Parts: C-alpha cells; sequence; structure tokens
C-alpha cells in the first residue's frame, strides 16, 4: 500500500533496508525496531510542539567575561525589521516584544531558520553570544510562528560451555588454526584453541572445544569470539541474546577480514559479502579500614582512566568496593576489579549497583560518563548508570558531545541499548540534535559494514518520529548531496593526476552545474540553521588539489538576509572525513572546555561532514588563504605574513586587531595540536583569515611539537610585549586542559579506536602531552620548552616537506 511506499522513503533516507533480513541469523534487529516503537512515541506525544518547531537554541551556562567586556553598557541593540532597540541582557523575548508594541508574532534571525523565544535571557541564546563574539548586530524580523502542524508525524547447568568447530570455508587464497575466546569488555574469560590443519579452502575438524566456565556463569553480553590464525579473520556471537537464552544451535558464520584494537573488533555483524568472505561452522548444544589501606586505595582512584590495574589493585578495589562506592571517580576502575565470570561475583555487583546514593547525588562528570561507555564495559547495568548521568545534559551539551556518543554505540553489546534509547530520545526532542543526529548516523551506515545495521535500525526510528515537515529537509538534502557527489566524481576521472587544471575540466565543470541547476533549496547539512538556493556557477571550480575538490558556492534562499555572501562548500573525494569531524569536534569540547575559564583561542572548527566512503563536504571559511600560499606570493621570507595583514586591513587599527586575533589564534592551535599529537604539519595544510585568524585544515592520517615558524614570529616581533602574552595564553590555556585530563584522554582513546585505522601506545601520547602526574608549576615549564624547540628548529621541518 501507501504505507509500503512510507518505509521506501525511509529506505532512501538511510541508505539502507532495515526490513532485509539476509544477514541476521536471529531477530535481534526487528526485536529492536518493535521495541524502538516505545521510547519514540513517548518522546513525540511529550514534547512541546511549539517550541519544537522554533526548535530555540539555547544554554543555561554562564555570559563568559570576555563576553561581558564587550557590553559596557548593560544595553543589547537588536534590531528589529526597521528601528533599534535598547535591550537588557537579561531581557526576555516576550519582554522585548511586548516592549516593542508599547501579539502573537515572533522574532526570527535574518537569513536564518532561527529564532529567538522562550522563557530565557537574549543573553542565554547561542545566536546572540555569537553575534557579541564576533562584533555583530543582532538583526531580527518579526515573523508569525512556524505551523506546529507541519511537525505531525505519520502515526504508527554447572556443564562446563562446549563450542563444536565443524571448519572454516573460503573459495579464495601456511597453517591455520581456530581460536575461540569467551570475552566481556575485551577481558578474556576463557580460551580455547584448535589443532593446527593445512590451510585449504575446506577445513572439517569436526571437535567439541571445552571451556573452563560453566554455563551459568556466563554473563550477559559475553561474545564468543571466533579468530583463525595463519589472524585474519574474526568473527563474533552473543552466547545470551536479546531474550535471555543461551544460544544454540548450528551457525555458519561469515567472517570480518584483517588489513596489514578498535571497536570494529567488537561487533556482532556478520559479513555480508557471502560470495567471497571466509565461513565458519558451529555448533551450540547446551568494620572500615586501616590508615595504610585506605591511601593505598585513594591513590589508585586517584590515577588516570589509562593508568593500568595489578592484580593487587584489583583485590583492594574489590574487598573494599563499598568503600570505593562513595568515590564516584572510583566507579571505572572498580567495575574493572569485578570477575565477570563469576556469577557469584556479578551478584554481588549488582546488590551494590542497588544503593548508590553518592552515585546518584554526584555531579555529572561527563569524561567518568564516558569512561563508563567505552570498550571496557559490557555489562548493560554499569552502562545504564552512565546514561542516567547523562538524563541532565541540557541540549547544549548534547550536541557537544553527540558525535562520540554516536560512535559509543558502536561499544553497546546489543542492538536495542539505554545509550541508544537516550539519542533516539533527546533527537526527537531537538531538531538541531535530531538533524546531527541523521548525519552522523548516516555518515557511519554508508561506509561501515561493521555497523550499518545497528545504526540503520536506529536512524529509521528517529526519523518515524521527526515528523514530516524533517523528513522534507532530509530528502532535499540527501537528493542534493548525491548529485553532486556525483560531478564530484566524474571530474576527478578527468583530470587523472599531474595535471594542475585543465581548460577542458573548468568547461565540463560549469556545464554540468550548468545541466544539474535544470533542487530549489537546501539546508546546508554542517549548518542547519542556513538554506542555500541556487548555485554560483561563475564562482564554482576545480580547486587543483591532489583529488582535485570542487569549490562550489551557492545563494543563500532566505531574502530577509541582509548580507549578499555566497555559501561555500568543498566536495572532495579521497580523504577519509569522519576523522576531520571527530578532531574538529574535539576542538569544540575544547573550546567549551576553555569558556569554562573565561579563555577565548578563538579556533575556527568549520563544518565537516562526511557522508560516504572516503567522500563528502568542507564548510568554507570566507576571505582565507593558506599561509605557505602567502609566501609563494612574495618569494623562506618571514617577514611576509605581516606584510599580508597590512595589505588587507585598510585602517591601522583593523591590523592590530588582526594581530590581536593573531596571538590569540595561535596560540588555541599550538595547545590543541600538541595535545593531541597533530601539531607538527606543514605549512601549506595552515590557513588565516583577513582579519588574522589562524587555523588548521585536513587532519586526516597524521621533527617538532608544533608550528611556531619564525614568520609567525615575525608578526609577534622577535622577545616582544605580544610574545609575552602568546606565552602567557599558551600557559594559561594548557593548564585548563590539563584540568580536564580525564575527559581529553577519553575522548581521544574513543576516537582511535572508533575512526582510526590501533594499539595500546597510541593512545598514551595525551596522557604525556598532558603532563599526567605533574605539578602545574612544572607542567607550565613543560609547555615553554616545546615552544622554544619551535625557535631553535625554525623551517629545519618546515623545508624537510618539500621533497
Ligand atoms: N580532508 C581535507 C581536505 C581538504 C581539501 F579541500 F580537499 F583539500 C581540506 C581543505 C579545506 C580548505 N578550507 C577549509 C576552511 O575554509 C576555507 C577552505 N582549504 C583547503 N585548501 C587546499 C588549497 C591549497 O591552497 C586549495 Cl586552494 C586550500 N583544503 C581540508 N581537509
Amino acid at each position: 500500500e501507501e504505507s509500503q511506499a512510507f518505509q521506501r522513503q525511509l529506505t532512501a533516507l538511510i541508505g539502507y533496508d532495515v526490513t532485509d533480513v539476509s544477514n541476521v541469523h536471529d531477530d535481534e534487529l526487528e526485536f529492536t525496531r518493535r521495541g524502538l516503537v516505545t521510547p519514540r512515541m513517548a518522546e513525540v506525544a511529550s514534547r512541546d510542539p511549539k517550541l519544537y518547531a522554533m526548535h530555540p537554541w539555547v544554554t543555561s551556562k554562564p555570559l563568559p567575561e570576555y563576553l561581558w567586556k564587550k557590553i559596557a553598557n548593560n544595553c543589547i541593540f537588536i534590531v528589529i525589521h526597521s528601528q533599534t532597540i535598547k535591550v537588557s541582557p537579561d531581557d526576555t523575548p516576550g519582554a522585548i516584544l511586548q516592549s516593542f508594541f508599547t501579539q502573537d508574532f515572533v522574532l526570527r534571525v535574518c537569513g536564518r531558520d532561527e529564532y529567538l523565544v522562550g522563557e530565557t535571557p537574549i543573553k542565554n541564546f547561542q545566536w546572540v553570544r555569537h553575534c557579541l563574539k564576533n562584533g555583530e548586530e543582532i538583526h531580527v524580523v518579526l515573523d508569525t510562528p512556524p505551523d506546529p502542524a507541519l511537525d505531525e508525524v505519520r502515526k504508527e547447568c554447572d556443564r562446563k560451555f562446549r563450542v563444536k568447530i565443524r571448519g572454516i570455508d573460503i573459495p579464495v587464497l601456511l597453517t591455520v588454526f581456530v581460536e575461540a575466546n569467551i570475552q566481556h569488555g575485551q577481558q578474556v574469560l576463557c580460551q580455547r584453541r584448535t589443532s593446527p590443519k593445512p590451510f585449504t579452502e575446506e577445513v572439517l575438524w569436526n571437535v567439541w572445544l571445552e571451556f573452563s566456565i560453566k554455563i551459568k556463569d556466563l554473563p550477559k553480553g559475553a561474545l564468543l569470539n571466533l579468530q583463525i590464525y595463519c589472524l585474519l579473520y574474526y568473527v563474533n556471537l552473543l552466547l545470551i541474546d536479546h531474550r535471555f537464552l543461551l544460544r544454540r544451535g548450528e551457525y555458519v558464520l561469515h567472517m570480518w577480514q584483517i588489513s596489514g584494537f578498535n571497536a570494529d573488533k567488537l561487533t556482532s555483524a556478520t559479513n555480508p559479502d557471502k560470495e567471497n568472505s571466509m565461513s565458519i561452522s558451529i555448533l551450540l548444544d547446551n568494620a572500615e579500614m586501616p590508615n595504610q589501606l585506605r591511601k593505598q586505595l585513594e591513590a589508585i582512584i586517584a590515577t588516570d582512566p589509562l593508568n593500568p590495574l595489578t592484580a593487587e589493585d584489583k583485590e583492594l578495589l574489590w574487598h573494599f568496593r563499598y568503600e570505593s562506592l562513595k568515590h564516584p571517580k572510583a566507579y571505572p576502575k572498580l567495575f574493572s576489579s569485578v570477575k565477570w565470570g563469576q556469577q557469584e561475583i556479578v551478584a554481588k555487583t549488582y546488590q551494590l549497583l542497588a544503593r548508590r546514593e553518592v552515585w546518584d547525588q554526584s555531579a555529572l562528570d561527563v569524561g567518568l560518563t564516558m569512561q563508563l561507555l567505552d570498550c571496557n564495559f559490557s555489562d548493560e547495568n554499569v552502562r545504564a548508570i552512565a546514561v542516567q548521568k547523562l538524563e541532565s545534559l541540557e541540549d547544549d551539551d548534547v550536541l557537544h558531545y553527540l558525535l562520540q556518543l554516536v560512535q559509543a554505540v558502536k561499544f553497546e553489546p546489543y542492538h536495542d541499548s539505554a545509550l541508544a534509547r537516550f539519542l533516539l530520545k533527546r533527537g526527537l526532542r531537538n531538531k538541531r540534535i535530531g538533524h546531527f543526529l541523521f548525519w552522523f548516523l548516516r555518515s557511519e551506515i554508508a561506509q561501515s559494514r561493521h555497523y550499518q545495521q545497528r545504526f540503520a535500525v536506529i536512524l529509521e526510528a528517529y526519523l518515524r518520529g521527526c515528523g514530516t515537515a524533517m523528513l522534507h529537509d532530509f530528502t532535499q538534502q540527501v537528493q542534493v548531496i548525491e548529485m553532486l557527489q556525483k560531478v564530484t566524481l566524474d571530474i576527478k576521472s578527468l583530470s587523472a593526476e599531474k595535471y594542475d587544471v585543465s581548460s577542458q575540466v573548468i568547461s565540463q565543470l560549469k556545464q554540468k552545474l550548468e545541466n544539474l541547476q535544470n533542487p530549489e533549496s537546501f539546508r546546508v547539512p554542517y549548518d542547519p540553521g542556513l538554506k542555500a538556493g541556487a548555485l554560483a556557477i561563475e564562482k564554482c571550480k576545480v580547486m587543483a588539489s591532489k583529488k582535485k575538490p570542487l569549490w562550489l558556492e551557492f545563494k543563500c534562499a532566505d531574502p530577509t538576509a541582509l548580507s549578499n555572501e555566497t555559501i561555500g562548500i568543498i566536495f572532495k573525494h579521497g580523504d577519509d572525513l569522519r576523522q576531520d569531524m571527530l578532531i574538529l569536534q574535539i576542538l569544540r569540547i575544547m573550546e567549551s572546555i576553555w569558556e569554562t575559564e573565561s579563555l577565548d583561542l578563538c579556533l575556527l572548527p568549520y563544518g565537516c561532514i562526511s557522508t560516504g566512503d572516503k567522500i563528502g563536504m568542507i564548510e568554507i571559511v570566507k576571505d582565507a588563504t593558506t599561509i605557505a600560499k602567502i609566501q609563494q606570493s612574495t618569494v623562506f621570507k618571514d617577514e611576509v605574513l605581516n606584510h599580508w595583514l597590512k595589505e588587507k586591513s585598510p585602517t591601522e587599527e583593523k591590523f592590530q586587531a588582526a594581530v590581536e586575533r593573531f596571538v590569540y589564534s595561535c596560540a588555541g592551535y599550538c595547545v590543541a595540536t600538541f595535545v593531541l599529537g597533530i601539531g607538527d604539519r606543514h605549512n601549506d595544510n595552515i590557513m588565516i583569515t583577513e582579519t588574522g585568524n589562524l587555523f588548521h585544515i585536513d587532519f586526516g592520517h597524521i621533527r617538532v611539537p608544533f608550528v611556531l615558524t619564525p614568520d609567525f614570529l615575525f608578526v609577534m616581533g622577535t622577545t616582544s610585549p605580544h610574545f609575552q602574552k602568546f606565552q602567557d595564553i599558551c600557559v594559561k590555556a594548557y593548564l585548563a586542559l590539563r584540568h580536564h585530563t580525564n575527559l581529553l584522554i577519553i575522548l581521544f582513546s574513543m576516537m582511535l579506536m572508533t575512526g582510526m585505522p590501533t594499539s595500546k601506545e597510541d593512545i598514551e601520547y595525551i596522557r604525556d602531552a598532558l603532563t599526567v602526574g605533574k605539578n602545574e608549576e612544572d607542567a607550565k615549564k613543560y609547555f615553554l620548552d616545546q615552544i622554544e624547540v619551535c625557535r631553535d628548529k625554525g623551517w629545519t621541518v618546515q623545508f624537510n616537506w618539500f621533497l
């Protein structure tokens, strides 16, 4: 029927068909679809239709000190469309509009699908804080509120565990053996192997693998990890399914192949390529502490998330678990001290979680919550108390952590989890969260066979509750990016390689962009407030980068938009943009951290969205150019950069503002990059705006600690009065990140596992970079040594890349 045409629209939006059962050996996925219906409807029938349509973007956080100093009269001016209006920072939208008349009209931002509404001071609106920080005037049009009817939704034993290894099969390709692990949170409970047989296209064993664990000692979420060594292939089977039933019967599991640790290795999904992939065939038929110990316990609790716990430490934590329960910071280490392979201990663990008044009353610590949601915890009861703390996150904070909460779904043992349901709720409650939730989920569905099925089921559940209006937006957005990505590919084939630009390329590009325009208006995926109209064909070009990316520019479809600037987007194939997304988001989290301490390092975390395999889109920051390109124009010469700034800034005052913007923006990327270990970059990959705002680009796949070349130093003048500022802002910013050391360490390690090509040694860099277990005095001295290395080295590393 027509209801089945609705499901075909969902499939096109998703990029995957969730009704397909071609790759399932149980009904867990469908069971989850049905299970997600409840949380969907509960959030739909509970959200306010009015605020849902206007979707006010608001924060409950305080107004930073560096923004108060920009309003030195306690008078915020709002230009309504037109007379300017004197307003107090604590003036509510209603008190402003009623003061405007002296009835149901609403204030909407010019050139944006954004609204300033609700019981909140204008001081607490994100669009207002943006205008203030960037010294812009708040322009708004008195418009009629969007029809809430547009958001309407289409209503809907003591025996040891045994495994029978029959054999492996592959029509492709030493000696191989089968290793079967019983795993829980990457903790190998017991391990058994087969005998090494000749590696042929068919290898049968017909052997029972005896494990040391009993059947009723198997914890929920425990994985049967089956691996082949010559390690070339792996595959997993949940031993207890979504119905708490011990898994039994025959299985033919198509395994994933290894390339020559990370989240993919954990998935319960089987390889969908049954034609080429290796197969496996199996059979299942079944007082209080003394002073000295308390100090040792507290010392253990105080260490970082990456500090390994010894057997003694674990035994200590467990025996004094009720003492450890009083410290929320002890929870990650405590639950790592649990013998999950023992039913009795798991029981005591649950009774311990029964009364958790301290944990329930503690202030929300995201860094501590994330640690409970990573690969080290499979127990759903432990993970639930994590998602519990997330519930107190305001929408502004959900957006901060959305990308890596979505990635964290990869660490969930089952498809239907508290973490999934949480994202679903918060996505249906806020259109901005829902919008980015769509693109984050869709990003993984398109280039991850390991998790596309789970993410698809989740995306379908969101799409059925977001409302008919947003379904229309997503469809337009999807249709446009599909057209543009086609043009991106065809143009890449024509240029080939070793040719900067051809006459025939500029011809075909402007030809296809003309043909393609005959998609009236689409929402900008990386900036959902902005809508894009007709292409500015004359501005469109191929940038002549290594991959020949498209430089496209559009017109804003909003006539109320004051300016006439175009919306720029770069389409690129060849780079894995999922890595740039993760880095950029961490940059935003660093900005957020710095805001807590009234800092502003002027980072420019541009918009970036992965849409497919090595393909996606990148926001174009206006009036920006490469620092290396600035050297090629006049020429190695260090005087150049300051010369370029004077040229672009007409007034002498605007120039000093650029140098102020520079010393700030410079310091921000110095600290951020070193902490993340991406500071040693080529001059080409660093850009600057005409207003002196420095920023890095292209974070995919990445000797000096970072980049502070003499050309940058010349802009500072060198010791100088503003270099003293630079050395000052860095230590302030650096020591500020160390105050959130645990949060940064967990996000970093998660970024490596869920988005990078990843062993223990890789993560430990950020720990050293953050000077773990060091005094603030010594740490400040550490970072300054790093600054001096950029001085002593000069262009030594800079010149090297030229080969
Ligand atoms: N993974 C990637 C890929 C790209 C690339 F566009 F494909 F090259 C970029 C990037 C962004 C950018 N930005 C992003 C911020 O807004 C301005 C454009 N400018 C450039 N340039 C290459 C250049 C060399 O001179 C061509 Cl004109 C400038 N490159 C970043 N990350």
